[PDB]
């Protein structure tokens, strides 16, 4: 039930395919006790419903691009797979869920696992003991009703994306099993390995070996009555950087357990309105991603969809990429860590979230937790975030605040960053004002001069100024435009506009003191019931550089143009 | 009209996006003169379409998984397009369609440009005084209705995926320009290039200029009065092979055109059963791919497509792929080239073609010459395939006879296959007895023994031997699967099954004496209406390695294993 | 497989409901022996189809408003029906399917029982010997490719309905059993009925009695030979009338066999210009009804959609329906017999009929025949079509000519009709010029002034002489609206314009003289792939006067206006 580190360098065995299911929108499926996955075989008696006979769907998946039924369902889904597995006595097992949006609840052969909410963060339980010889059947119920309450809340901009929406794995243990790690420079230490270790299960107190071979490292320390053990290590690796993205292969050992990673080391830090990656001043050429594939737009979770969407953004000329709304599957991660990605990394607080509700704060504080501790080894993210815009207020800063003294406490090293209240100083000339800053690393904002405020013109006749000299981040701005669609530089959703407005606010930017990063929204096209406008959006935010047929419009050349002046110009 | 060489590197202009469409199964468009593309603004008249408010499809793609109610459909539908553009005065403007299934008709401004049949080859119209200043209108009537004279005929293994499935492109040209140029390695000659080009237009008599400045080359020729041109030029270029797919920057010009292309050298030859490639004998371990992209199974066409696909190949361990069952999209031919993947490229020839028909035959031979023409500077392809599974009577040898030295005719220096007909030499013994055999330099063919014939240990059973000491090359193999479903090896469609079958099966193929290729069919699970079990097939072939969602079945390892033993064993 | 007389008043079985399905465009099914209907439970063997877990549809339907997928499709869908049944020895057991659109192929148990060519009209095989105990399987695969040669041909301007689209009977008789019979009055007799009776089986020599009680009717013959009696009966029933629709119950015994009937009696004959209806002259007061339902727009079959049909006619004013363009169901022309519709029945020859291919002429001629054999009791149909509008040729002539001899031949009494071809004597001024108008009793032709022929203005300025003094009647006029589309009676398809056109054209139908009958086109919106006009026609025929959800038009209450004044003027 605790997260498992590094889940694809385990023993593992896929459940993914295709699954029996049973939409259930007035929830009486509960009632029906249908998690018994009784096949109706005997008609003698009365039974009202049989996965045995019912329709598939791929799992993983979104489940609203796979039917057109399906399209805007919010209410429960129940999925059944039925799988064998031969443990060894002594061995455990684990089942482990990538994502599932937004609430599941699990049973197997019959019996109630668990629960879990938030549709973004990885999700594991012990079947050890109830797994059985022959058919096995786990049962998911699972639902993505928008309530108030949660996180995120009712509305936002980006679709109600249900199901089991990455990977579901068996994850076979050792009896005593590494359970977690880190393994990182020591902050601001370009010549110091830092880390920890943490076994569990029952033989606690074990030696371990961290091994890097190609830094010819070899430390053996020794576990305590918690299972837990950390080190120092000097050391002098190549440091990770965008344009050489060095990993290091490294491998745990205890006496019972094994697990080998693929891990890189850089330091990270800020140096007044300067952003320096191991002590060089970078510029962050960044570009925003939903987790959205290309072509069909459902939900993204392959190695095969973070490369396609990562090689836009590489021909755009980015060295960084922020992935909105919330925690992005782990192979997009992955994937920008060996392409050579900075990565900023949220979660979706968002607008109204219920600020007074105790529950609400412990489920965006969960999904924190969960996101840093899947992803803390990855060194090729630079900013975690713990939100977007939000509406200023004492209870908002106390919950945000509260987050982001959490984030600094599971990670010192990596920049804490949130969208600050814009305000306006003189006719013409806005900076930020937010209190939150001051537990912030970054200043970082959205705005969207020359498309919600104004037409593209507006761009030359705004400027910006801060009152504090930390690093300036523009985390959203941009425009809509249909591919294909042509008209006037002054008509509205045309490509000319979208490449109208780039231009005069890539002149913006350029006045900008203290800019050191830039993730325009967005990539590519993406689903959003917000969206209206017929044949033009189609409910598509249509503020993508690229289509959602991957084609590039004319102003994704614009910010290549201007990527390359700022390749040179760091170079 | 004539075919244009290396598109992508004229000066383009896309007419790509979502246009207007009137699906049309009565055909009583053309009656109606819908070409003319008169929007219905006067009510006061009776007219009985109207494109400006009709419904949107997407340009490029099949239509069938654009909308459920074209899943299935075949016969008409009408595209339409609005664009302006501006050519200067003395400049020509062609439009180029990348492919379109199966037969176009296509109108600007209400004047018929022409016709093309043959769903997987492009083709040209010159609009340079069609154009208008203002709005223009293109009209495409697409009909993928099944006709018996067809190549391919009604029936075929694959999804009948009509639309205008490739992009669409204006093309701008000078008065007299480049229109084709052949670029390549002399006949088995490491030192030397040799090729020609062709200028059209009115100066046809020109001097041109061919640079690799790598290889510090820069020849000049003059053009003849028919705008020809040819030359040998001693170089000694560093050669193209899988491991180092090496490719030189070639930029030609004339004293009015330019055009630059990215192109590798090689030789290819055989040697009794050895396949030489730059002289060193080579294994072609292969995998057949169709046109259709993971996840959505729609018709290939993007450079993301083909990455995807022969990132799968990569990782199975192919230095080669085959490109059923017609020429795909260029851009599947540039990546493998760039990624490293010899290509066996073909025509959608196979058993029920009207062997006796001439306009089948001409459109055969056709489709033959604009495959050739088009990638005829790509050195990846070795090996031009006029031919699957065919039935051995007198008029399909003349027919497939007239391809083979049409084929060689138009190239003298790759290698020439056609699928052979096998038969039994004794219970036990297979071999091949085809009289085509003369006029191909391979001996290839297609066997399913282990699941067409016999069950998976038959593939124990059987032997192999050849009457003539030519290479062998296995076009097709392989076993049906669904990913995610399991059982005994014994179960037919389960994942145990194709993985027992895979490991007997290349069992069988390291006893094959001569044996020097395979590309098992096939990567990933394509669709078919001949595939009918329910939950298992549901209309997709299930012979990929891959799932069509992007998963690797336990055969997948099995054939990685021995590519890995080959390619240890050939270096 | 000859077809037997009143099927439902017989010993009855349905075997309606959801049958499983397999779509199959490739039509590989047949080389499957999909017929065989071999459950897949044994996953040892390879197989590649499974009816007992395929997907359903229902039975009698269109297939093309079931599924999305199928609203397009022309081609093979496979229908299979599991059924059992318990035939006391020496009883007889027949199939009988009352409509499949366009050719049925019918398999039981594996064996071929035939094949069936025609949509409309039913067919019978007989199943005595080739029923199992326990189950038996019903194999139909059912194919509506359009084709030159068939009958209606490639294109005509009503949707292509394919699929079981009539209910499917089984039928047990008596070892000797009556199979047709005819009870009517003899030509122009109000005082004589004349009959026949026709036995089918082994004991073909058998006293048979024909009773019909409320005219103290009984009268007994004996069969010849081969099963055959005549018989002439002086009597006065009360003659049926649209407003007196009386049926008198008739009940036919033999030996061994009985079935009840409700039949009616009248006498129809033409007087120069007018038509005799029981020796009182009459105006059809018409509308044309396609086979379609309201609300849904699907394939009509039942009472339920006769009766609401008929309901609405019944609302305009009619005494009179044309049931276009083929036979329709039984339960139309029964529904229609029972509430007071005279009927005008006809078969699909249209246009563009292959009029010198022998085997269309066949086709049509079997199609005619079927007609007329099944319905040749009911008294309120009294006019058979042999063509709609034809093009005047003389292989055309020579076809119809044929037709109408044989229509003749089979029906002394009915009245012949044919859409005949127009011709403009001056400027303003129609009429009639068709050779093959001698050989039928009225003058009929379709006519468009005011919508294809002109703005409704031009209704003001036509009028119509005839050079032969025969009953003129129109079987075709009117124009489209959509309902709740309001405009300037200028503006094509609003409401307004459809009023003022009808209200123009009554104008103009009340000066033709000779005019005996109206049938404009058409009751309800109908499907046709010819209708492009987006969000006013979407495939529909808007010509209706009642929408295809049942609302009335503007126009007709100007129908229904002139109708009331004709039954005012015709008492
Ligand atoms: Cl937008
Ligand atoms: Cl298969
Ligand atoms: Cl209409």
């Amino acid at each position: 039930a605790p997260q498992i580190m590094n889940v694809s360098a385990r023993q593992t065995t896929s459940l993914d395919g295709q699954w029996k299911t049973i939409v259930d929108p007035f929830e009486n499926g509960r009632g029906m006790k249908v998690y018994q996955d009784k096949t109706y075989s005997d008609k003698t008696k009365l039974q009202e419903y049989d996965f045995e006979t019912d329709k598939l769907l791929f799992v993983p998946g979104d489940w609203n691009t796979q039917r057109p039924q399906l399209y805007y369902y919010e209410g429960t889904v129940w999925y059944r797979k039925h799988f064998e597995y031969s443990l060894q006595p002594g061995k455990r097992l684990f089942l482990n869920f990538g994502a599932v949006n937004y609430e599941a609840i699990v049973w197997l052969n019959g019996k109630r696992l668990g629960r879990h909410i938030g549709g973004f963060t990885p999700f594991n339980f012990e079947i050890t003991n109830l797994l059985k010889e022959g058919t096995n059947s786990l049962v998911v119920k699972v639902d993505n009703k928008r309530l108030p309450e949660a996180v995120p809340t009712v509305n936002a901009d980006w679709w109600n994306f249900g199901g089991i929406t990455r990977p579901v794995t068996l994850i076979e243990m050792p009896a005593t099993y590494i359970r977690d790690y880190y393994v990182q420079l020591a902050k601001d230490d370009k010549n110091m390995i830092e880390g920890w270790v943490q076994l569990e299960g029952s033989d606690k107190e074990q030696k371990i070996t961290l091994d890097i071979p190609e830094l010819k490292v070899k430390k053996e320390v020794t576990t305590d009555a918690n299972g837990y053990a950390s080190f120092l290590i000097k050391s002098k690796p190549i440091l990770w950087t965008p344009e050489n993205p060095k990993l290091y292969a490294v491998n745990l050992a205890s006496e019972t357990d094994k697990v080998s990673d693929e891990i890189g080391f850089r330091t990270i830090r800020t140096e007044g309105i300067k952003i320096l990656l191991n002590d060089k001043e970078i510029f962050c050429r960044g570009i925003s991603i939903h987790e959205e594939t290309p072509y069909y737009s459902g939900r993204a979770y392959s190695k095969d969809h973070a490369h396609t969407l990562l090689s836009w953004a590489k021909e755009l000329g980015c060295n960084f990429v922020r992935l909105a709304h919330y925690p992005h599957n782990e192979e997009m991660v992955r994937e920008a860590e060996r392409m050579g990605f900075l990565v900023w990394s949220e979660i979706p607080v968002y607008w109204t979230i219920h600020w007074e509700n105790k529950d609400t704060y412990q489920n965006a504080e969960q999904q924190l937790c969960d996101m840093i501790a899947r992803d803390k080894n990855r060194c090729n993210i630079i900013i975690w975030s713990i939100a977007n815009e939000t509406p200023h207020s004492k209870t908002r800063l106390t919950f945000l605040s509260n987050l982001a003294n959490k984030a600094r406490s599971l990670d010192s090293v990596r920049l804490i960053g949130a969208a600050m209240e814009k305000e306006e100083v003189q006719p013409g000339v806005l900076t930020v004002n937010d209190p939150l800053g001051e537990l912030l690393d970054i200043i970082s904002f959205n705005e969207y001069v020359g498309w919600y405020d104004g037409d593209s013109e507006k761009c030359d006749r705004v400027n910006w100024t801060f009152d504090t000299q930390k690093p300036v981040f523009i985390s959203e701005l941009g425009g809509g435009a249909l591919y294909g669609h042509h008209g006037s530089p002054k008509e509205r959703f045309t490509e000319e506009y979208q490449e109208d407005l780039y231009i005069r606010h890539v002149n913006m930017l350029k006045r900008i003191p203290g800019l050191a990063g830039t993730t325009p929204w967005i990539l590519k096209d993406f689903r959003s019931p917000r969206r209206h406008v017929p044949e033009i959006q189609d409910d598509f935010n249509r503020k993508g550089l690229v289509s959602d047929k991957g084609q590039k419009k004319k102003a994704f050349f614009v910010l290549q143009k201007w990527y390359k002046e700022l390749t040179e110009a760091y170079k």
